[PDB]
């Protein structure tokens, strides 16, 4: 069983069990871990097969990560609780009050990382913490809230939950996807630094105090910061994120499918991306490997394992099987209904 | 004043007025009409003296165009009723039944197209006939329901409103955009979309609906060309199964360009737009040949405003407009 490091590609796989072909590219120093999708997921028997058999290639493990959010993002289906989505936690923040509305946070966030750690997945992708200007379809009832305060509780609280199955949080997307419009293409949003600090960057800085682990970055261009988009931008990912703000874990890069690859690759290393997304398209992830040159992070390794799951199979089995779980499961279902 | 046939091309602008470079692309024979965003606006007296120059540069007039849904999809805020998304339609029809949520979808479609053609705007690209699988975020909200029924019918009463404030409909996105992920495959069967996601499309079809845009979908089983560039789907299941003689608008092309157009026209697509990107509005337009299609002209015809200058502003005056409008920002809140 190779000893390899984790390198700064994350890749993907075609179906519901390695090929010979994806064992081989798996097992390249370029890639360190692998995005699901529901293209990935036929039942939960499946899924930990998979899993397992992407654990086994290599030293240290794969991460796997995949996007369950709730609501309309959620990979995997049968045999998962099915989860609401975040607006739904702003809306009890409305009628019932903040309190309310963090303890069901943290009733989601436990189901939802609990289920997902039963089957060998590291981290999923969530929270968004793009606020609801009223202006994004595409995020839509993905956001929590319109206001930065209830955003920032409920992301911290559902954070809590994540923590109790297992996960360490994302938090997307940096510095904030809310405001432009997003129905349909590469948006602008013409809003200043000041007001960008005033409500959507919160958020992230007090998520990223609180030791969220991971952020992805918008497919934004906000002019007045930086003419590139965030994923592209020193000034956002090093300049903000890193020195203003603070922020120790990994930066994904956006997703690299939109010179060429290698290209776009090295752009977002030097802007100061930790890991690059290749999705949908193993052709590129090969030519991109073949004769890579790892950039010097020495961070990168602590990065990784910060977003291993806490958790083991058995513990978390047994968990499952308690009343209070259940019970958890039963509220989050309803929630969802 | 140039006698100039609209032509297949949709293009759009800048920002606030037209600058001289916008005029003399918006008088090439290539483009027939103009979709509007909401960088282009900043209130309702300033739109007004945009659309009117649009209006002015050629005869017949370039047919312009704007994404008001609802909710989240609605380009011009300032001055106009705030639309509610269009599940809140679906929720009165689950909680309120069927007759109360058509009745509420003929008040918006009306508000909604109404406060547009006082500002000589022609057509909303409205409604989304895409299902509520709980499947697409993008998608979200701008969905009825999950029930092609309620979707069909709430559609229906959205169109008869529309048109009551000078409006056709365009339907989107054909065949059906619900089910795929969308934060892309649909990996169905054509029998799986007859059963459901088809059905508001065929239903709209039968009953007038005057446009459709296709979905930025790829429908394996059926086509591995995107439902915008497939023969199978705009001409063998749209125009010869369905029997839709109405406007196919394609898909967004900016993603050469000449290619990409050749290609949507090819496969049965009336009017291409490009936005955001005059560059290759440009690039397209540049030894362009329109390509042979007899039914074009009334094709664009048939989205024209049936209202007048007069007769819409004399409508917003009355009892009924007002309430109209009360009702649906009420909607809204
Ligand atoms: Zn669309
Ligand atoms: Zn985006
Ligand atoms: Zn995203
Ligand atoms: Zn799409």
């Amino acid at each position: 069983v190779p000893h390899i490091p984790r390198g700064p590609v994350m890749a993907d796989i075609a179906a519901f069990r390695l090929t010979e072909e994806e064992k081989q590219r798996l097992l390249d120093p370029a890639i360190g871990g692998i995005i699901l999708f529901r293209r990935n997921f036929q039942n939960i028997e499946q899924l930990k097969t998979l899993t397992a058999e992407i654990k086994a290639l290599r030293t240290p493990e794969l991460i796997i990560a995949v996007d369950h959010e709730g609501g309309r993002v959620q990979r995997f289906i049968e045999g998962f609780t099915r989860l609401p989505a975040m607006n739904v936690l702003g809306q009890i923040w409305d009628k019932d009050g903040a309190s309310a509305a963090e303890t069901a946070a943290g009733q989601v966030g436990r189901v939802l990382a609990t289920e997902l750690s039963a089957c060998g997945i590291d981290l999923s992708f969530t929270p968004v913490l793009d606020l609801d200007w009223g202006n994004c379809a595409v995020i839509g009832n993905r956001s929590f809230h319109r206001n930065p305060e209830a955003v920032a509780r409920l992301a911290l609280a559902l954070q809590k939950g994540l923590a109790k199955g297992g996960m360490k949080s994302c938090g997307k997307h940096f510095p904030g996807h809310g405001f432009v419009e997003g129905d349909s293409v590469l948006p602008e949003d013409g809003r200043s630094l000041d007001e960008l600090e005033a409500a959507d960057l919160a958020p992230f800085r007090i998520m990223s105090r609180e030791g969220m682990a991971a952020v992805m970055p918008a497919h934004v261009v906000y002019p007045q910061v930086d003419t590139k988009p965030a994923g592209f931008s020193e000034i956002w990912l090093k300049q903000i994120l890193r020195r203003d703000i603070g922020f120790k874990g990994v930066i994904f890069s956006d997703d690299l499918t939109m010179g060429g690859i290698k290209e776009r690759a090295r752009i977002s290393f030097e802007a100061g991306c930790d890991i690059v997304l290749v999705c949908n398209r193993p052709d590129l992830v090969d030519e991109l490997r073949d004769g890579f040159t790892i950039p010097d992070n020495q961070d990168l390794a602590g990065r990784w394992q910060y977003m291993e799951n806490s958790l083991g199979h058995e513990a978390v089995q047994a968990v499952m099987q308690t009343m209070g779980f259940q019970a958890a499961q039963a509220f989050v279902a309803g929630l969802a209904s």
